[PDB]
Parts: C-alpha cells; structure tokens; sequence
C-alpha cells in the first residue's frame, strides 16, 4: 500500500491553524509549548508503527538512530533531510540541523512571544516515536530561524535504553 | 524554488490533533464543523497564492475550474486525484469523488458524532481559494467514508462570479 505524496503547503498552514487555536486557548506561550509537545508525543507513538513498516531498522546504537531519523524519517514525513552534527564525545548527544523547516514556511513570530517554540510538536514526535523503540530521549530546540538564527537546531539527548 | 514533498502521515495525524483540540474546546459537533470551515477559509485565501505560482490557470468557466481543482490542486496539496462526476444540466454543480481522503487515514468516528464533518476544513479551503479567483462557491460533504459510504463526496455549487 503506497503512501500518498504531497506538497507541504497545506500541512504547514494546517499546523499554523493548530498553533493559532492553542494560542487562543492558552494565552500563555509556555503552555502552548507543552501542549504542542504532548500532542507531538501522542503522534509519535502512532507514527512509529507506520515508519517500521516502511523502513528496515531495529535497535543498533544511538548513532545509527541519528542517521535513520535525519535521512529516512524526516525525509519521509517532512520532505527534508536535516544534517547531523556536534556529537558529544560520549556519543549520547547530537544535533539535527534544519536549514529548511516546512512547519515555519510563511510564518513570522509576533514580538514578546520569544518563549514560544513554534515547531515544538517535533520534539514530542521524536520523543514518543523513540520511546516505542525502547529509547528514552530528550529533544529540544536550541536554534530557531523564527528567532533569527541561520538554521533551526534540535538537540537530541539519549537518556536511557528502556528495558 | 521547488516545494518539499512529503508523505501524508504526519499531516493526517496533525490534522487529527487539531480536530481533537477543537472537540475539547467546543463539545458541540456543529461548532467544530464551523470552526473547521472558518480555518479552512483562512487557509484557502493564502493557499491560492501558492497555487497560481505553480499552475498556469486564470478564469475560464466552472467546468475548467472543476478539472483544475481535482487534477492539479488536490494532487499537489493532498497527493490524490478526486473524480469529477454528476454535473448539473446547467453546469453550475459537480461532485468531487474522493475514493481515498488522507485526512481520515487512521480515523474512526465515535458514536453519536454523526453531525461531525471530520474533514470539513476542505470545504473552507475550497471556498476561500475560489473566492480569490472571483468565484463564489458552496462546498459541502454529502458522502463520507467515516459514515460508511463507499466514497467521500464533496458537492460543489457555483453561486456567482465576483466582479
Ligand atoms: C534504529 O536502528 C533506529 C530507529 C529509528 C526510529 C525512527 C522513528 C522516527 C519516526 C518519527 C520521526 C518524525 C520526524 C518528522
Ligand atoms: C481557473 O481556470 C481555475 C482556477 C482554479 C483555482 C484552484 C485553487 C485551488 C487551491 C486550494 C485547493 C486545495 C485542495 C486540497
């Protein structure tokens, strides 16, 4: 059963509607951040099932994992291939560098909303999906083009191996 | 500037999160229907700009319009090509037949939520985008696989030509 392939524009705008609704429902940026994360988590727990049926993985080590997330999973679900950089010497941390993040196409952050992590849904997705492969991880944004950085950066930290 | 191409799964689940949030925020199916429509409208008004920069159209008649929506716009933004059927003799009505609607992948409607038009965002998108091409239209779901039909059907009615 082949998956349907689409341009990112409707997705981007729909995600935009979700963030707007949440900002109306909460009025507090930190809370929006948290709800985006929780939703992302519930999404990742289901998404990993789809991924493992379209990819031959299952697993290895934290490095192999980084490679599969950037080169296969992001490409498949977002049409982009983030770069992997800045590995910690222990190999328990790495960064995903997103030069182009579809979620923020057509988006510009209003002032004083500096606490808002617009694409925070992605941290929840990552954490949730990885948990289903018996990997506890922490995902967090440390660079965001919406705040003026040259790139968007998601820092990934391996906490433990669920068993 | 080429658009990024992605699988529909993350989009489907994200739209699912939006519907869930709205159902929590409203508790009333009719209202969810209306908000999905309004959001869809705001999305379509912007989306049409992207479309006209990726498509050579601008316009003709209601029939040509049907053809561009099903064969070019749906394919581009949702990865599917709906069929056009049941033209009214006056040529002011037609139906879009969606055998597969990405928005409802992995979705099953709970009971008593018969009034909910799960993918109603699409009616708003259509109405809004068409309005920007000086066409007033009405879009409405008359068949929905989520309610047991063999296909999903969106009935399109041309109201007037904005000028
Ligand atoms: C083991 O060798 C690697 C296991 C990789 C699991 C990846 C799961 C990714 C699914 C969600 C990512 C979504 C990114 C947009
Ligand atoms: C004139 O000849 C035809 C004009 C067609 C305009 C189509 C606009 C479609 C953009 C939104 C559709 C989204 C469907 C998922």
């Amino acid at each position: 059963t082949e998956s349907k392939k689409m341009s990112s524009e409707l997705f981007t705008l729909t995600y935009g509607a979700l963030v707007t609704q949440l900002c109306k429902d909460y009025e507090n940026d930190e809370d929006v951040n948290k709800q985006l994360d929780r939703m992302g988590y519930n999404i990742g727990v289901r998404l990993i099932e789809d991924f493992l049926a379209r990819s031959n993985v299952g697993c290895h080590d934290f490095r192999e994992t980084a490679d599969v997330i950037a080169k296969v999973a992001f490409k498949m679900y977002l049409g982009i291939t983030p770069s992997i950089t800045n590995w910690s010497p222990a190999g328990d941390e790495f960064s995903l560098i997103l030069e182009n993040n579809p979620l923020v196409d057509f988006v510009e952050l209003p002032d004083n909303h500096s606490a808002l992590i617009y694409s925070n849904l992605l941290c929840g997705v990552l954490r949730g999906a990885l948990e289903m492969v018996q990997m506890a991880v922490e995902a967090k944004f440390v660079q965001d083009t919406l705040k003026g950085d040259g790139v968007t950066e998601i820092r990934m930290r391996f906490i433990r191996r669920i068993e």
